[PDB]
């Protein structure tokens, strides 16, 4: 293959996305779903009276399911949350402005997500495919949380005052706004609760916000395929315009990113509604990119296998990671994998790579990395790989407490 | 050891569990606290301004912290739930009268649970010890989900009417109330989600709950320790009182739990206060007890190592389970454990014993045993142990579709 397409979907699930996944179907590939359940509940100002079956319909095919926060983080661009907050936050147009605050509820949101979703669709639990509580991705947010080096912020992402285009508008990397510090707590608690979370390469999007039907001028496929060629191998969330977008401390050359790329678009571009004639417009430049991607020798995954999944028989190279039991592992060998010796918290051929805080088990730690453990933070002044024993609260060698 | 105690406490955190955990402390033991997070809101009808302190001192002293639901099921007590329902509930005293209603609400209220301990102690999830997500207990009901084997429910532990100790109470295991019923789902759910959850063989605590100043009815120590050595071994389970406490189809007999006695009490009666002088009279008991018990050849251990944990170096047999990383597994031959060679889904020496019911990887399925799996049920109609390409809707042999 010429490279791997991930295609992602945010802000789902609506009445538009019942096509989108049919034409994802006929056209043979598996999407990446990042969903907010409060179009369940009817209240997320959009035509979602079809949201529960467009969920289950996702389901059945086998598209995976990902957690994008219950509400897009509504509560944090209106004064009090209800029904209305939805269309008042549309009206204002302050989505991106103090988008996170208390970053301890705003990462609440994406477990109220779940709770939704397995009120909705109590057997939702019984399909493989549902990732809600392994897979995240931060709304407005191009972060990434993959392995214990394979992190970085989206660091112009959400501001204090100022949109991006208005005039006076500075975005600083180095010291960035609150709201996004506040979502970079909101990666750490997510990585801590398990998840991995992803950005992206490539938003497939309007061309032109400033006409009254923005959904017509999302690329075509021919441009787009080629947007896709350019950015294969090429660090794409570096040089990502607009820069709210970019995620400027991307690990540019990472194995893992090697002949991949991350495409996000959104569900309600292919309606005809509100935006525009979506649904006319764009389900057919859908159905022919898939086409012309395909004939160009790319194939189609899915984020439950971009870190690929450990598999018997194959042979892993030291410095590989997999992905096991929604755990990230890292090989310490070379060698073939079989059925019993499979990565682990104890085996001797892999180490835990998540990118997560908190002191873990059978991770190789390096002098200078920083860990939680029972409410305190730690130095590593000692390079070693954890273990049950080790402590860091009783091994006053391995780790300097801080603070 | 003549035998393995496991204390656990119901209901905290409350303003009375500071000294608990101080005796447990003197008296150099680890116990289990099944926690309802309400009263870190303020709004559980008790003494518990200094909840968080006391949530903090058992973490910070090492015992274990599991799941008993938010709200007790308070919400199902009353018909609007707010600050004042804990209050209310407790002028009915109809707490154990239609106590779960809607399984998938009831289930949700362990989750908030999480959500609210994570928000009012931020660090939580760097202690080890906070097993809030992988160990539970059912408010009102001695309820099991240990192994896929090792499960049972009580079957009149709540009701649709009358309480327990009123005249005219009936209970028909047979014909469980529909609370009972909706009780059984909500294990159901938890076991869907990874949890294990625990009932009791012996509760310190009035011969019922009807009973008036409840506090001052604790047996005293000697006599205690004479109730926990008839319990060893003997399935109490079964024979306990009242009706209520009952585990009626109780797997007698069954492996992990012999020579084991699990205690119930409650924080709430080591105070003096409402119920009597709980502090004055019951500490001084807490404390006498341990010490005699130890004297007696007793030892203390916590739910988290209730299966043991699996162990390198260590020969199984056959049959025998262990906790591997939260999840139940058993020997399918007898050998002796290394390193490289853990449980997991792919393990030829161990296969997954989650009391769960999703269909799920590397499990041994016994014909009449029925598995989730997309939405759909299954009965297992020829025994096997699942691997991936057997998944229910492909294999028609293996498995028959339900109506
Ligand atoms: C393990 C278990 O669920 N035990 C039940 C007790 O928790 C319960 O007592 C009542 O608990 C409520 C929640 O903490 C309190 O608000 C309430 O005041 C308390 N009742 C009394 C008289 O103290 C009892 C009573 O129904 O039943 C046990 O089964
Ligand atoms: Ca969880
Ligand atoms: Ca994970
Ligand atoms: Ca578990
Ligand atoms: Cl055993
Ligand atoms: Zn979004
Ligand atoms: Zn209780």
């Amino acid at each position: 293959p010429k490279g791997t397409i991930y295609l992602t979907f945010s802000d789902g699930p609506v009445n538009a996305s019942v096509e989108v996944i049919k034409v994802l179907n006929q056209g043979g590939v598996k999407a990446t779903f990042y969903f907010n359940a409060w179009h369940l509940d009817g209240i997320g100002d959009e035509n979602e009276d079809r949201a529960l079956e467009a969920l289950k319909l996702a389901l059945d095919s086998g598209h995976i399911v990902g957690n994008h926060s219950y509400d897009h983080m509504i509560h944090n661009c209106v004064e009090e949350f209800g029904p209305t907050s939805g269309a008042d936050c549309n009206a204002t147009g302050n989505h991106q402005i103090h988008s996170y605050q208390d970053p301890v509820r705003d990462a609440a949101s994406f477990e109220q997500n779940l709770i939704t979703l397995e009120k909705y669709l109590p057997t939702i639990r019984s399909y493989p495919n549902y990732k809600g509580y392994e897979l995240a991705r931060l709304p407005y947010t191009n972060g990434w949380r993959v392995t214990k080096h394979f992190q970085a912020d989206g660091l112009c992402a959400t501001s204090d005052n100022l949109k991006p285009w208005e005039p006076g508008y500075v975005c600083d990397p180095a010291n960035p706004s609150n709201s996004v510090k506040a979502s970079i707590q909101v990666q750490n608690i997510l990585a801590n609760q398990g998840y991995q979370t992803h950005g992206w390469d490539v938003d497939w999007a309007p061309e032109n916000w400033g006409i009254p039907m923005p959904a017509n001028s999302l690329t075509e496929a021919v441009p787009f395929l080629a947007y896709v060629d350019k950015a294969l191998n090429s660090c794409s969330p570096t040089t990502i315009e607009p820069i709210n977008s970019k995620t400027q401390e991307f690990p540019c050359g990472t194995p893992l990113h090697a002949d991949k790329v991350i495409v996000l678009t959104h569900d309600f571009l292919f309606e005809d509604g509100k935006r525009g004639m979506g649904a006319t417009q764009n389900l057919p430049k859908l159905a022919e990119f898939i086409r012309i991607a395909k004939e160009a020798g790319y194939v189609f995954d899915t984020m439950d296998n971009y870190t690929p999944r450990w598999s018997v028989g194959k042979t892993y190279q030291a410095g590989e990671y997999v992905l096991y039991q929604g755990v990230v592992y890292k090989a310490v060998i070379s060698h073939t994998a079989q059925q019993d010796w499979a990565p682990s918290s104890t085996s001797s051929l892999w180490t835990n790579a998540d990118p997560a805080t908190n002191w873990t088990l059978n991770v190789s730690y390096e002098q200078g990395d920083i860990v939680n453990y029972k409410g305190k933070r730690y130095l590593v002044s000692v390079p070693h790989v954890s273990q049950q024993d080790w402590t860091p609260d009783t091994q006053n060698t391995l780790f300097t407490a801080l603070e």
